[PDB]
């Protein structure tokens, strides 16, 4: 999907206009950029066993492909090779980088494709065929889990509602920390773009059960976590 990157096509324009003249006969100049640009546009068409091929990536993965690719092209041009060898090395490289990029696209589906064990993650994906963006809703468990927090008295209580994938989700509203009781009622204790609720000098009254809802834009919360806090008198 690499050609979906504005910098690759720049490197190609500069490749033809600035590197092709000095090092390639013009009898073969526009006739080669065809083969090349279609070899780049073929990165889209891959496959690797042990999985299918979603035909989709993320910015994080596109940037690796583009980088890893343009680095070696830079190796090529830096060498100043210019014969009927230039056209050999260029495409050997063009094969190998297809391999490497294929590995990248594998790691992406295996690990970074909807990596939430719970909640709703809005993940920006790029369709490789048409180089176009869509926001994909990754849906899993409603409530992520339950945290058991034990804290000694006079220590600081720290409730964390942040997960490894919140920094990568989108359309996120604030974190809200509510307080639940027997009253059946609950009072919002905190609300902001801080993923943690810290209450200093915890007491027997601070113990109980809290809840954290990470809001999303025009939707249900991305994450809900229930904290069960209990207090010890040690120290
Ligand atoms: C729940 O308890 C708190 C403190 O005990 C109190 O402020 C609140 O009014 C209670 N809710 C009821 C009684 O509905």
């Amino acid at each position: 999907c690499v050609i979906c990157d504005p910098s690759v096509v720049l490197a190609l324009k500069s490749l033809e206009k600035d590197y092709l003249p000095g090092h390639l006969d013009a009898k073969h100049h526009k006739a080669m950029m065809e083969r090349v640009e279609n070899a780049v546009k073929d990165f889209q068409e891959l496959s690797l066993n042990e999985d299918a091929y979603m035909g989709v990536v993320d910015e994080a993965t596109l940037q690796k492909g583009s980088w890893s690719l343009l680095k070696d092209l830079k190796r090529i041009t830096d060498s100043d090779v210019k014969g009927d060898l230039f056209v050999k090395e260029l495409f050997w490289m063009l094969h190998l980088q297809k391999e490497t990029f294929a590995t990248y696209v594998a790691r992406f589906q295996k690990e970074a494709y909807c990596p939430n064990k719970c909640g709703v993650m809005l993940q920006t994906l790029i369709w490789c065929k048409n180089c176009k963006k869509e926001v994909h809703a990754c849906r899993k468990s409603y409530d992520c889990g339950e945290r058991n927090v034990e804290v000694p008295q006079m220590e600081d209580m720290i409730l964390d509602c942040e997960l490894n994938w919140h920094q990568a989700s989108e359309g996120l509203t604030d974190y809200s920390f509510y307080r639940v009781w027997g009253n059946n009622t609950e009072t919002l204790v905190s609300k902001g773009k801080e993923a943690t609720l810290t209450k200093p000098m915890v007491g027997p009254e601070d113990a109980g059960s809290y809840r954290c809802e990470l809001g999303s834009v025009n939707s249900s919360p991305a994450t809900i976590i229930n904290f069960h806090v209990t207090v010890l008198p040690g120290r």
